[PDB]
DNA sequence: GCGAAAGACACAGATTTCTCCTTCGCATATAGGGATGCGAAGGAGAAATCTGTGTCTTTCGCAACCCTAAACC
């Protein structure tokens, strides 16, 4: 049970939840941030609403879902110095990166991984998850669901 | 992930121009008659270039952001 936790701690009623709910996709702020070089960025950033809930959707989240040891971005404990110390003493180096890594996930991919995790949830804990944590771009008919970033539960 | 506004891609079809096909008329090298060969206009029917329609492609400064320093995504 989720949506009890958040309605005691956050002190929401029936009506004021429901709202936030049918209206949280589309809080958001799209801004451009200057490049070093030449050129332009684009992120997007929720509201300090939604924000706090987000952060606390994630402490309660924690502690369930497991993570490899071979990432060391956004961990407790580690930085670059910890990831540069495992290429220390080898001699050939290669790199790679994806394309467009962050809008690539949908809500059923998340919840396809979810549901093998054997951790069972009802339905309004689905509903409430997917209205909450995830981006609809375009118009109100898009039906499109992304994590994007700038989002404390992203990453 | 993708607003508005112009191009690329694929598929038809259309049209003016031209090039092959009659038809008989001529002609000129052999004393008139006949014949192998070529020139003149219609009359086609083929073909290259142009034009028109429908489905995508691209990526906005895109109601709703914080204000202490450095690095990363």
């Amino acid at each position: 049970q989720l949506t009890s936790k958040i309605i005691s701690k956050f002190n929401y009623n029936r009506l004021a939840f429901q709202l936030l709910l049918n209206e949280a996709p589309k809080k958001y702020k799209v801004y451009y941030i200057p490049k070093r070089g030449a050129g332009f960025r684009v992120i997007a950033q929720p509201t300090k609403e939604l924000k706090n809930v987000q952060r606390f959707i994630v402490s309660l989240l924690q502690p369930k879902l497991p993570v490899h040891h071979k990432a060391m971005a956004y961990e407790y404990k580690k930085s670059i110095k910890d990831n540069a110390l495992l290429h220390k003493d080898n001699n050939y180096i290669l790199k790679m990166d994806f394309q467009n890594f962050f809008n690539k996930i949908k809500p059923d991919i998340f919840f396809s991984k979810l549901e093998n995790t054997g951790l069972k949830l009802d339905s309004f804990d689905e509903n409430t998850l997917r209205n909450l944590l995830f981006w609809r771009p375009g118009k109100k008919r898009s039906t499109t669901l992304i994590l994007s970033v700038g989002a404390p539960s992203s990453p």
